[PDB]
């Protein structure tokens, strides 16, 4: 009962008001300690190093005492034993490997601080106790789901971890902890540098394949990819090697599906694909054209779903040759094939292209989404992000699927032409404007005008298409969250480009689903003439809904947006770690020759955009952290700037 006290940490916002108190009361239930039912109130005791964390006052040694105390509790040691154990062996990896992660300052900020055998020692407190938070971790890794967030800040570790402890190749001898059915996540992240030193590398390889081992049917295509990455029909390459060892451990696999990698050698033979302009028949001769009917195989092209079981799907049944491409600088191609259930997927396809680096995002999407997934109060909104499930199969190319409501929003602007933007201003007047390239302060005023000769037409737009206002009420939650969220993300997400190439919506959906991609997270700055705001038109403001100063329904939940965020805090950052050195950042990279229009320090860099991530979660670069609606809300007034919009680049431009 008196736990509740925990409350009582922020309940009296006042700590150890009662808690040391509560927590002497738990020194107190620890002696009163001297069954299972006090397990909990040790995993309480546990929470207590929690509540003590609550403080987190308790010297490491502290928590060698209190953390041994909740080690101890760890030591208190099925069903909410795996809950405490999880809330133990992850708090014990938290703790710990909040030990480990002030061992990993003290790693970091001492390798800041300390650039001896101390410091080995403090390696070793990392080494150890990190290690020890480690084994806790694959404790928490050994624990069980719904903690397995960390997995990450775990992979971080073990990305850090890499290179050396075979301690963690004893970890990796304990790497049977988890599922791969848990592990599989990482698998991307795995790969890019899963090919070196054997106790991590091919142990690793092996690891990765002991994981990849499970659910091919979800890696393979990884793996497939992961080999397929290089070939060219028509350098740290050991990887290959190991990939091709893997295609050993891919050997392994039993498949022989590699028809499939035949498949996506077709899509390559696709990834060949070449140029009769129009409404778009006739891709079929080529890539085997339907390439054995894409009979049921291996098989669920961009068809993200999945499985614990997995190993249970649905299959490839057939492919629609014939089938449609669309334009681009690489002109994406719409990649017709119907599954088991004969659906077909519309498939996006484009060459010469870094998916991955892409679907990092998508990935980190991917699980930011179960971030998003987290708390019910997003689930209160329902609020999520879309998921443009695609592969790097190809360095240059490979997967991704197109459906619908890619949002030409500017051909809905040429129909909003076709809407009421009759009598308003050329389309190439913007080009006009973008005629005002030239100046600055004049295009500070300039494009007012056109912004006045303008209006932002596009709430309409598809609120035109909507009826049953429900929907449009509806959809204007999207319209609302689909459109928040991504800006939302953001500056968060240290997003990319403004552009139509950004701007899509998902009509069916009746969502809002912009995918640029394009970016760093800081490489927004990385532009010529950089600018920066969230993304949203006047017209996305207008077309948020109607009223309410968009976020004046956005920043209710944007905040709630930022909260999850402020609430992941520094999570996603294990994520964004875990993104952020591997071998796929050159997409990280901010990259150079002006995007078609030292790592470290870039980490650096990383670490300043970390650091504008931390300034991202409920930080500030303004320093204006000023929680997340005062956040938001300058955020809001940050965003707002017409000068922003008079400091607006080519890209959106477009917006302009």
């Amino acid at each position: 009962w008196q736990l509740e006290e925990a409350q009582v940490f922020w309940a009296k916002k006042e700590q150890s008001l009662a808690l040391s108190i509560l927590k002497q009361m738990i020194k107190k239930l620890d002696a009163s300690c001297a069954p299972s039912l006090k397990l909990t109130y040790t995993e309480c005791l546990r929470v207590c190093g929690n509540w003590l964390a609550e403080t987190c006052l308790e010297n490491p040694a502290v928590i060698m005492q209190t953390y041994l105390e909740k080690a101890v509790e760890v030591a208190g040691n099925s069903d909410e034993l795996r809950n405490g154990k999880m809330k133990a062996f992850l708090s014990l990896a938290r703790f710990s490997d909040t030990q480990y992660q002030r061992i990993e300052n003290y790693m970091k900020s001492s390798e800041f601080e300390n650039k001896e055998l101390a410091l080995r020692a403090l390696k070793e407190d990392r080494k150890r106790f990190l290690c020890k938070a480690v084994e806790n971790y694959i404790n928490c890794l050994l624990s069980g789901e719904e903690h397995d967030m960390w997995v990450f800040r775990l992979c971080s570790l073990w990305l850090e971890n890499s290179g050396v402890s075979e301690v963690n190749g004893m970890m990796k001898r304990d790497g049977m902890k988890i599922p791969t059915y848990k592990f599989l996540p990482l698998m991307y992240q795995l790969a890019a540098r899963m090919g070196g030193g054997l106790g991590f590398h091919e142990v690793l390889n092996n690891l990765i394949s002991r994981i990849s081992m499970d659910h091919p049917h979800h890696t393979l295509f990884i793996i497939l990819a992961l080999a397929n990455a290089n070939r060219d029909e028509f350098d740290e390459d050991r990887t290959e090697a190991a990939n091709r060892i893997i295609c050993t451990i891919r050997s392994r696999r039993p498949q022989m599906v590699r028809s499939v990698e035949a498949l996506c050698d077709a899509y390559i033979i696709l990834a060949n694909l070449d140029r009769k302009g129009i409404n778009i028949p006739a891709d079929q001769p080529i890539t085997k054209l339907k390439n054995l009917e894409d009979v049921v195989v291996p098989t669920m092209e961009i068809k993200v779903d999945h499985t614990g079981e997995y190993g249970n799907l649905v299959t490839i049944q057939s492919f629609k040759a014939e089938f449609r491409l669309a334009g681009g600088v690489n002109l994406p191609k719409i990649i017709d094939c119907v599954g088991s259930d004969g659906k077909e997927r519309r498939q996006l396809v484009k060459g010469r292209d870094d998916l991955r680096q892409d679907a990092v995002m998508q990935q980190v999407f991917q699980m930011c989404n179960t971030l998003l997934q987290r708390n019910t109060e997003t689930r209160k909104r329902k609020l999520t992000i879309c998921t443009y499930k695609v592969v790097p199969l190809s360095q240059r190319s490979g997967v991704l699927e197109w459906c619908t409501g890619t949002v030409p929003i500017g051909e809905f602007l040429v129909n909003n032409e076709d809407g009421a933007h009759k009598r308003y201003r050329p389309n190439d007047f913007s080009a006009f404007q973008c005629q005002k390239k030239m100046m600055f302060e004049e295009k500070y005023e300039v494009f007012m005008d056109v912004c006045q000769n303008f209006q932002p037409v596009f709430r309409y737009f598809c609120m035109e298409k909507f009826l049953d206002p429900a929907i449009w009420f509806e959809k204007r939650l999207a319209y609302t969250r689909s459109v928040a969220t991504s800006s939302i993300v953001g500056y968060i997400l240290g997003l990319g480009d403004r552009h139509v190439q950004n701007i899509l919506i998902n009509e069916q959906s009746a969502e809002l689903v912009h995918i640029d991609l394009g970016v760093a997270f800081e490489q927004g700055k990385i532009l010529p003439t950089p600018e920066t705001v969230p993304f949203r038109l006047t017209r996305d403001i207008v077309d948020g809904m109607g009223i309410t100063g968009v976020e004046g329904v956005f920043r209710r939940c944007c905040e709630k947006t930022m909260e999850v965020m402020r609430n992941s805090q520094e999570t996603l950052l294990t994520i964004v770690e875990v993104l952020l050195y591997d071998p796929l950042f050159d997409w990280t990279m901010n990259p150079l020759k002006a995007l078609y229009l030292i790592d470290q320090s870039f980490n650096k860099v990383a670490e300043r955009v970390l650091m504008r991530l931390q300034e991202k979660l409920k930080g500030v670069e303004e320093g204006t952290v000023l929680s997340v609606g005062g956040q938001v809300n300058l955020l809001i007034q940050q965003a707002i700037d017409p000068k922003n919009l008079s400091r607006l680049f080519p890209g959106w431009k477009a917006w302009v």
